[PDB]
């Protein structure tokens, strides 16, 4: 609330401050205004506008190494959630993909509970510009390294730290270090497989209110995520690795020899996934 | 050059014709020129430029029902093949995809021949704006209908009508009538599976010069294509169908239950594929 | 105010003055206007614009040895402080670096006070174009002399003359003449070490209001500065020098052979530091 | 040269082919030519130039999803080695840094050999635009995460795959799996420490000719690399980790708690290093 | 000449190497050649010139952070000495300044010897572009701080390290630590005063051949140098200072209250002096 | 011949020294040679010529403030005397002007001797480029101050220091301090009036050999000079002045109010005269 005042005073234009006070113009807003906008708010003299624009250019480009623009353009960042209408076709498609991918697991529903279908309470689209740009830059890199094909899938992820993921993104520094394929981020085609991990490895201690892994009351959260696979190394046996195999961008495992079990995937770089949808649900 | 001659004479500006003759300005060029370009070629009077621009607007927009613009923009349409360099990363990626997917088939090299490796002679990128736009429009549709996921893949296709495909695109009216899944366009993850169909169904009669289905001299052509699958229906048994199952956009099957065999896919709409790469090769 | 009037009168264009009065055109603004801008403000005749531009050229380049351009462009110079938002990641990074580098000192908090952590009230980015350009010119010089590596760090600085530094820059003519390594400017990796000098050498006489070196009420200020080290000379014992050792660009010392104590640095040229961040804080 | 032939024929401009043949204009050259350049080579009619430029626009931008520009822009990529002048100050700086950091090791020169000085045969600057762009993009990211500070250093790296590194960059998929700090890329401030790894871990089996780990004849190669550390976690005990600690961008450790030993660093992402200098040398 | 070979091979223009071999075109020469120069040496096709120029741009600007241009542009740097003709007025002026400023000293010729006149053997102009540019940059900087006045003087300097100065420039890291005004660089208006230091402090031990401080046979060397004083602080008593007083750019003292003794000056920054003339002489 | 040796060595082109030694190329010659001349002397490779020309540019223009060109370009300066042919009309015109302006004086030939005629032994043209350019620059100035009219005359000057004048030019620092019009340089329309000063004021003591003011044996010398008068002030009485009257460029007086006596002129700036002809003669 004072950087604008100093900037204007350094140019000898303090007589304009009243205008800038009535229009609630701050330095971050000012640096994005040209002749037309300044004319609109009431800066009628050409000389004053010329001085303001030159000062802004000297601040933003003259001292780029200090990155003042990043310091000014923090507002508006962050994540928001947009609720999908139940009657919408997108909501129906996500719900169908969630429900039709339930399957029996070798454990008798110990990790995630016993159930045959879900009860979806709401689905939210996660919007974060910085995370999305990170994901798209990595996706373009992988495409260029894989004959112009990103090999992008839509997979499931279960975690007790869903909030941290949606607000900060996927991070290989928080990988499943004890995973069967090494220290990476794991995604499942089957909804129930990811649901198993919602409360922690092996289901953790269940819901925080009743400590029941098969709780039918507490709300649960899953992530339906856009995952870039690139050239995916197909692995049949257990093998612990820290990064991707040379020349590859992810790992694909099919633990079930036959049946209805779908594939599982591992990525060793957090920027290769984006949490597009946050699903809130119960089991039945 | 008579179209522009009539257009200019109608406006009463025939005295400018000499300029248009020296600059090789055809009506298709003229309909895209504004004040800046007309000033560039030497139409210095504002009145003449105004008359020309008003006439172009009267013709193009004023009679949009006749679509004169479409009849003027036939120049430049068509396919171009851009050769990839063998030393480039794209060429190496595509060649590795071709080589690593070879496998044995139930027939003892009857349709495709006997071989373990290819000799890649050249790979070309297929560029066609109209076909690409048709494919992109269909892909956007499918994504909108499949929770913002096109489910795009890169798959091989073999056919004796490669030239027709690269100049006209994929057509469901030229579908495989006798296919095990019905009348549709078929793609394979294994390069050898598509190589089986290079000369026709079941290998046809082999190359046109030797009539040999395992000729190691004659050049063969395969397509590595961008295929939009959307929501695919999983098929385990032969079923003759004309279109995709309700609610789905393609069909995926696996004739080989287990082994090195990869999946096969069928689309019942030609616009859902694009022939990105054309590979010329020999079998060894 | 009368400079532009004299300039315009000397050209015989006094009849234009009314325009320049309405648009608040001063000579400093006018020396930066070409044909486009003069046309924008209403100088329609080409001859008038030509005369004005030639007159500006004659003043600025014709008498370059008098440097009128500098005499005209003093406006807009000076320092502005851009306030970081606490919710921003840059603010969090700076606060974490400040808080995580506190440590015990040989004196029982005599110079700085008894505390284990701070209370940050605000952090500001210091923006001064002339000082930044001086710093970057020197940094490029040192890089050219050190195999293209500036060896640049971020280090803490405490001083009772913080305002003079942020407005005028670092100046070796105001060096710490009595320092253990000679007459230079001293920086610390540990924030508490720099805090020891906030009120003067050895803590001075404490806060101005209560004269307490361990005051928990008065606001304190620190600088987190960008320091170019280049080829740094490692010193193990006290040695008073006036300048850097031959062939080097700074001095680094480690008074404590072990423990959490971090390194300390000395530069002998004021242009090798830039005070990027100004931190206002209390101790607890 | 058939790509440009097809492109020109599609536009109905085959009569220009003669010019394009004499000036050695390929499609990759053509897509970069405007009105000025086309006029330079003798395309004098405005309409022909307009058609060519519109066709280039319809290819490069109309089919952006196919990425034809990347297909055409593979020429000029790759690495060049620029020899430094032994009389130049850059060569002398690099050699002084290499020589002044030799020291003794716990093993009596078992891995790197027995010597106290090098014989520098040549030093080369490694130039690769794509790798440099990848490095600078990552450096910008890290700086934005670390209060505008990359924390960049110059460190030595020894490896038997130096050619692969200088032609393809640093790859964490080729990390030191059995390292003391886990699967990462390791750098040393002491040149002798990195020299210990020139022929392999623990010196391997020595030079390829004499099988001697202390050969004084065979030429060795070291890399002097630009390494971005960002926020570096300080490690005192061996821990096998796959990625950086949460919130940090690298790891720094000192196996020798005292003496003449300098620090060692580990990065868990290959894009955070760039091989700036290639040094060819002999031990003495 | 392998750098240009790699550069040309990466562009696919190796067939041009013959030309580059006959014209002795190295990469440093090539990065300075446009269309005109390339046409001069016989690159007649426009496409080849276009590729070469684009490659040079991608190197020099695309990888600016690596500074390839400075690596390529070390040739021709360094000092040259131009002999003045004894018949020209420049030589006569320098000699008159040398001769007319001799005087008696407090010690009876103990340090510099006993003489009234010199025998001037030769006078040379010292030319070094890098050092001159450093000097002029500092001179501009000082003038801007001293109301557009550098306060430049011509002063004598005597030192046993004249060669190091003329090849590397004046350096405050090699200051006169024990001088009466502190650690700086000292200059005199009297040539005899500087002659007292040609062999070291207090004359050292005289000529290297006779060990005679008053040798009339062995050749001596003085520097007549451009010195920027800016705002000079007037000192009347000995005072040991490391840098200039605040607000000043040099110090001036007059040890003799009155008489034939002229002033003496001290600068504390090496870039404020330039060694314009090198005088070789004998005392008589 | 070592300046060119250093210059060529710094460029790494010492293998060309042989050529430069055979063609007697010195640095002053080299700084004036382009591609054409270097090709003429046998520098056949374009790269070598390019390097030489760039080095010359970096010396002459890069270090202009040192003025290396003036140091290199002293050769050829100085005066030459061109004898006039006694049969040519220029000699005859000068002799006629000399003879026709003799007259009687208030003293009976006391200062210049007794005679009616001269014996002209020779007349020479004085050629000095530096002095001529000084004269023409001043003439341009005076014309611009006097409505485009220099007011240039041809006048006689007698002086015992003719040699100094013809080698160094006219100098108002060597003015006739005791003259009737003040401290200026005096010229006469009568040749006998100037002859009165050939041996000094009032004739001095006479010729150096016979000490005779009317010697008929010894050779005398007069100057016939181009004098710029500009706006001349008419002075009727003796009045000592140091400079011209305000607004004027010279003074004209007529001591004899009537008869065969012509006018006399005084300039107060040495650069307003040029000594065009040197006349050697005897009085008869
Ligand atoms: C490639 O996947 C596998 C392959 C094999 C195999 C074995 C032998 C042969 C062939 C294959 N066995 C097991 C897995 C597997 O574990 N897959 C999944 C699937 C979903 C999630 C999931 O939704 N979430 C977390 C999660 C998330 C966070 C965390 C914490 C928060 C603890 O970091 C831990 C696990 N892990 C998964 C892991
Ligand atoms: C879904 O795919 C199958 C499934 C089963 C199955 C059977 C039982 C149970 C479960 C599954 N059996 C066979 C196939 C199969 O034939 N797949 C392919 C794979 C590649 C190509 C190919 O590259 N090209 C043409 C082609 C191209 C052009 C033409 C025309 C009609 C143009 O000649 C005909 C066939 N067909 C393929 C067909
Ligand atoms: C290289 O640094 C040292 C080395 C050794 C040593 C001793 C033995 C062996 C090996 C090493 N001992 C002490 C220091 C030291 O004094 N370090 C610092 C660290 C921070 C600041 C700081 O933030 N501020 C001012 C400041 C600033 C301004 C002024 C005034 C305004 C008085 O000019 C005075 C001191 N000095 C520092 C000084
Ligand atoms: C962080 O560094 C260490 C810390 C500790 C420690 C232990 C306990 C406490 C505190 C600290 N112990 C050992 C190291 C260490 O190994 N340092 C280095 C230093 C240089 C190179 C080097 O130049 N090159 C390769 C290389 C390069 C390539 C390869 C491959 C796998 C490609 O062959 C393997 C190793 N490794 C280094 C490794
Ligand atoms: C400001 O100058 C003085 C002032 C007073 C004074 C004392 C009291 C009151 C008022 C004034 N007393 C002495 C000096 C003085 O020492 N003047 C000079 C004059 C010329 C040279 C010179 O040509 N060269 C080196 C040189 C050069 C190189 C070296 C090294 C260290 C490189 O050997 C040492 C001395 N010193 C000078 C020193
Ligand atoms: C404007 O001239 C006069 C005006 C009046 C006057 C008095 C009252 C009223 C109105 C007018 N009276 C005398 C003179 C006069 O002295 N005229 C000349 C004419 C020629 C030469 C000449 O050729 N040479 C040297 C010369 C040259 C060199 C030197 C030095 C000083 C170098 O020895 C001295 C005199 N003086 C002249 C002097
Ligand atoms: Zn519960
Ligand atoms: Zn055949
Ligand atoms: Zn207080
Ligand atoms: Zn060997
Ligand atoms: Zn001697
Ligand atoms: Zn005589």
């Amino acid at each position: 609330d004072f950087s604008i005042t100093q900037f204007v005073r350094n140019l000898g234009l303090e007589h304009l401050m009243d205008i800038f006070e009535r229009e609630q113009i701050t330095l971050d807003v000012l640096v994005e205004m040209g002749h037309k906008e300044l004319k609109e708010i009431g800066i009628n003299a050409y000389g004053h506008r010329h001085k303001l624009i030159k000062g802004v250019e000297r601040l933003i480009s003259g001292q780029q190494g200090l990155n003042p623009y990043l310091t000014l353009n923090t507002s508006g960042s962050g994540t928001i959630l947009i609720d999908l209408s139940p009657d919408d076709k997108e909501f129906q498609s996500v719900e169908e993909e969630m429900q039709s991918t339930v399957r029996e697991h070798r454990d008798g529903g110990h990790a995630g509970g016993i159930f045959n279908r879900y009860n979806i309470l709401k689905i939210q689209k996660v919007c974060n510009k910085k995370l999305w740009e990170r994901y798209t830059h990595r996706r373009k890199e992988v495409s260029e390294e894989n004959h112009n094909h990103a090999n992008e899938r839509m997979l499931f992820h279960g975690s007790p730290f869903v909030n941290a993921i949606i607000h900060k993104g996927f991070d290989e520094r928080h990988a499943y270090i004890g995973g069967m394929f090494g220290a990476g981020i794991y995604f499942a085609e089957n909804s129930s497989k990811s649901n198993q991990y919602v409360y922690g490895i092996g289901g953790g201690t269940g819901c925080p209110v009743h400590k029941d892994r098969s709780c039918y009351i507490c709300h649960r959260q899953l992530l339906f995520c856009r995952v870039t696979l690139g050239k995916s190394f197909l692995q049949f046996s257990a093998m612990k690795m820290a990064h991707s195999p040379p020349g590859h961008h992810s790992v694909t495992g099919r633990p079930s020899v036959n049946g209805l079990a779908l594939a599982e995937y591992v990525i060793y770089r957090g920027e290769q996934a984006y949490p597009e949808y946050l699903i809130t649900y119960q089991i039945m």
